[PDB]
């Protein structure tokens, strides 16, 4: 039993809710919140900008030190950093950004990072300003993640479309 509330169960291990991932993280304080990161951990907009804003820019400060030490992530890769006031840990995962021409096949590799964590609160990777089809992202999530994932979808219209079209 965990504290996630109001989710629709899609599969044995994948759950979905129309929710603001920031507000959801603040309420649940999950062990792991996933950020929709880029390789530079520049949290300017989308989910990343919103999560970083909620940390009063502490996420960005920590991220800049991480990059200065380690260099950029790979597309499809991840790193574990602090969850600040939102979660114990933040798993920064880089899905391919279609508006940069990145290969969508890398979306499966991106979701594989979730399997290193037993339970996660997450957005749909490569959705939103990353330019991929969220229906495709949900399919890859379900077919790749084996650990327990609680997906937060900000847009109610998109949420309803994702549920109604889910196979
Ligand atoms: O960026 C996102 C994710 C997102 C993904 C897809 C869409 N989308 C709309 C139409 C088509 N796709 C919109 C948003 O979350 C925004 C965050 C989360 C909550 C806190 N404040 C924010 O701004």
């Amino acid at each position: 039993v965990n504290s996630f509330s109001g989710y629709l169960k899609l599969t044995d291990n994948v759950y979905i809710k129309n929710a603001d991932i920031v507000e959801e993280a603040k309420k649940v304080k999950p062990t792991v919140v996933v950020n929709a990161a880029n390789v530079y951990l520049k949290h300017g907009g989308g989910v990343a900008g919103a999560l970083n804003k909620a940390t009063n820019n502490a996420m960005q400060v920590e991220s800049d030190d991480y990059i200065a030490t380690n260099g950029p992530l790979k597309v499809g890769g991840s790193c574990v950093l602090s969850g600040h006031n939102l979660a114990k840990h933040c798993l920064h995962v880089v899905g391919p950004n279609v508006n940069k021409g990145e290969d969508i096949q890398l979306l499966k590799s991106a979701y594989e990072n979730f399997n290193q964590h037993e339970v996660l609160l997450a957005p749909l990777l490569s959705a939103g300003i990353f330019g991929a089809d969220p229906i495709h992202s949900l399919r890859v999530c379900v077919d790749t993640v084996r650990t327990n994932v609680y997906l937060a979808v900000f847009d109610k219209n998109l949420y309803d479309k994702l549920v109604s079209s889910f196979l």
